[PDB]
């Protein structure tokens, strides 16, 4: 199984190599080996050749089963964008891939319950996840005295995106909230009707419909009534980067994309914090739990993923923090110290313990 | 002699409605002045007793009138037989009907509800913030095989609601936030541009950038960042209902939404909310604060205004609460029981003396 990583810059490198450290760990103990191929991106493409996203890369994703993302973006090209140049890269990765799922879990940890600017009372049990349409909707001179955005999707846009809802539910809780403007959308009309009519092909599973301004309301007012939200492209923007507050440092969360036909890429959702880049202390769980998903989704190895969910789990038990999740005053360790310590997690779950 | 449209409506409407008409029927009395209340049917209750969600004989009311107060639309009866051609939303039809542009939803915590709300106490007491929202541009056959939006802006429609963002600022803390998605949308990019132009109009207002994902994400992680937002007709009204939020209930708030010309509609942000209707428990504050507003804005009234508010704020001190606000255990009381409360607040306050002065 051949896998594409690609650290990007800031502390991209740095997460990347944390996430591959425990990667690597599970597998030699699990029987299997991988191949690792390595790319630029953002920055780093944009530095040591070409464009943000080269041809040499696209290719080395696209013979690849899985794709390893780490982050993009800097100072350095914020003054000399170009608005052509700076970061993203990302979409372009997005639209040449064809990834049209994707997929933000927002699973609450005990241990930290108490990190969200939510109340503890409203954030301890949620386990969600935003299921986001990628490829329709919008997007895809100055003094003009108007400007136009076309918003257009498909019915096998909104049919193809659905149907992962629902494939995701019946592994979990087997509710779908579909999230529409269909008050005012054309749209909406048709990504409601097209999920009346898949509804019906898993007749075990809830559906509701929820108007988009509703769902911000209800993200932070009662996030626990949430197993499997689908929404289209830009509401997914919106409540996605919601949502992400409930748990607080965006230095937990994971997030997965979904090709057409099974490719995957895989990323924390925290940025490049390009400042804290060198220091060693960035949060690595994210882009750890990432590779949690890459084994879960891109390779069907649900015993490897648990493994490391089990483990981070406890890591965060015994009161480990990074920078950004711990308190304030409170003790804080350093990247490869969190890494190692949710390497020595796997070990010890993986025993034979006897005596 | 100053003429108000009255449009109560169904579910809770005329309930919260005539609170907040007495409380204004009392501040004019002490003040001096008087109102003429001219009384309209919209919503279901337009449905029902005259055919059309809304008959153009209201809205011809509307005109004639300097200021609008809505309570508000929705129900069961027309939630089924809707038609989508009449399920009491008509709301829009008053939006176009005198052509509002600006939506305003302003959101200042009471220290008596810092814990009110399903954010942290921490967070949310200093916040103090008005979402202004664009009315008129941007967004808005079973079988069919595609659909698309079209997301519409004109300068003409962005430089009016920039405008009215930093003549509000002014009188507030001097901040705009300009929301939008520079970085995929035509529209933003677009205006960007208009508030660039039109902050070099106000060199004393801080104009700043944020996309609206960013945003959502802000509202929650650090509201007292903000003054004033200024945004798109779509995000204005996804941000609008997170930030609503904040306060914790929607019994809570008011809003206003302005024309052109300067009319003023100005309705509870809060619903039809069918279930507690006729039960008097439906919390008024909210629609009195609005009649507040209106008082400011329609009227320039300012004391008057102020003396609402003000008077609000105390029977929130003194321990008063409705359903809604109460925290669980707590001893609630009945709408008339909060609109009595209020109207005692406005008497005492027009107290005039210090066993001395």
């Amino acid at each position: 199984k051949k896998i594409a990583v690609l650290p990007g810059d800031g502390i991209g490198p740095e997460v990347m190599e944390a996430a591959i450290e425990v990667l690597k760990a599970v597998a030699e103990r699990f029987g299997h080996e991988f191949e690792f191929e390595y790319g630029l991106i953002g920055g780093a493409a944009i530095d040591e050749a070409g464009t943000p996203l080269p041809e040499e890369t696209l290719d080395v994703c696209r013979g690849s089963d899985a794709i390893l993302l780490g982050a993009v973006g800097g100072p350095k090209w914020d003054q000399n964008p170009s608005e052509l140049r700076p970061e993203k890269g990302l979409l372009g990765i997005r639209k040449g891939l064809d990834l049209f799922a994707n997929l933000r879990p927002v699973k609450v940890y005990d241990s930290l319950a108490d990190a969200s600017p939510l109340k503890k009372e409203v954030i301890e049990g949620v386990d969600l996840v935003i299921v986001r349409e990628l490829t329709g909707g919008l997007y895809f001179e100055e003094g003009e005295e108007a400007a136009v955005d076309t918003l257009l999707y498909t019915r096998e846009e909104i049919e193809r995106i659905i149907r992962k809802a629902f494939e995701l539910a019946l592994t979990r809780k087997k509710k779908v909230t579909s999230v529409d403007k269909a008050n005012v959308l054309e749209s909406s009309r048709l990504w409601r009707e097209v999920a009346e009519e898949v509804a019906k092909e898993y007749p075990d599973v809830e559906l509701e419909h929820m108007l988009v301004d509703n769902a911000a309301m209800q993200l932070i007012r009662n996030p626990r009534q949430f197993d499997v939200i689908v929404t289209e492209n830009m509401f997914g923007d919106i409540l996605s980067d919601e949502a992400s507050m409930i748990t607080g440092s965006l230095g937990m969360l994971p997030s997965a994309s979904l090709s057409t036909d099974g490719l995957g890429l895989y990323e924390p959702v925290h940025g490049s914090a390009p400042d804290i880049a060198g220091k060693g202390i960035a949060n690595p769980l994210a882009t750890i739990l990432s590779a949690a998903m890459m084994l879960r989704y891109s390779f069907g190895l649900e015993e490897e993923a648990k493994a490391i969910e089990k483990a981070v789990e406890k890591v965060l038990a015994e009161g480990y923090r990074t920078a950004d999740i711990a308190k304030p005053g409170g003790k804080y360790v350093s990247t490869t110290e969190m890494t190692d310590e949710v390497k020595a997690a796997v070990v010890d779950e993986l025993a034979t313990s006897a005596i």
